């Protein structure tokens, strides 16, 4: 079967090496989709492989528009045009670390397999998501309307999600998944970069900004030039 994947994006440029690091490390990816309402980056040119969804392109409720919110385009991935039944969703702080099987998050028969959860892509199945939706229907719309993040929306894509296909048989813990945090905005994050571009090890790392105590100008070097050389290979979708 097919498998995609979404990014959020609102406008260092993480995505492109987020998604450099697809190209390179899970080339049995279909279609990307960069769920976004901002203008596209200028070094994002057009390609086959790339689609701009803007919320207008797949939400439910205009009403619920426009939103601000990354959990109520999360509530309404499953609505994207085109997107295939397996698919991942990612953050543009999330990187796979090295080369993946697609058996990583999805079984040969469908089973997702959910990293515990840990701050990495996630799969999911659209057919899962349809009967979510129509099962807790006010929580869903709720969350589709919040035009920003909120305690009362549902945590769909980083929990919700998996604890109803777990529950319902169609999700599995993924067992056998080595993933690194690296605060960049801490120094003791930021020495984990030169080891991890040394020495490999993980299949997927994220970058997060915490309090900083590292000053912006230092970070936004230091990060660069991890990403420059750790994803030295531009994706066929960049100028």
């Amino acid at each position: 079967f097919d498998i995609d994947m979404v990014f959020s994006w609102v406008d260092i440029d993480e995505l492109k090496y987020a998604l450099r690091s697809v190209n390179m490390f899970a080339p049995w990816i279909r279609r990307i989709f960069i769920a976004t309402d901002s203008t596209p980056p200028p070094w994002l040119a057009e390609h086959p492989k790339i689609t701009i969804v803007r919320a207008e392109d797949h939400f439910s409720d205009r009403s619920a528009l426009p939103t601000y919110n990354s959990h109520a385009v999360e509530s309404q991935l499953h609505h994207i045009p085109g997107l295939s039944e397996h698919f991942l969703y990612s953050n543009d702080d999330m990187f796979f670390g090295r080369p993946l099987k697609a058996s990583m998050f999805f079984s040969p028969g469908g089973v997702t397999r959910f990293i515990e959860l840990e701050h990495t892509a996630v799969p999911l199945r659209k057919s899962v998501l349809i009967e979510m939706e129509r099962e807790f229907p006010e929580e869903f719309a709720r969350t589709a309307a919040s035009p920003f993040r909120s305690d009362t929306d549902i945590s769909v894509t980083n929990s919700f999600y998996h604890y109803y296909a777990l529950m319902t048989g169609r999700a599995v813990p993924q067992e056998k998944a080595k993933v690194l945090y690296v605060d960049t905005t801490s120094y003791a994050g930021l020495r984990l970069l030169p080891k991890l571009r040394k020495h490999r090890g993980y299949d997927f790392f994220c970058l997060n900004d915490g309090f900083p105590e590292v000053p912006a100008a230092q970070r936004a070097e230091r990060v660069v030039s991890f990403l420059e050389r750790y994803f030295p290979i531009p994706a066929p979708w960049e100028k």
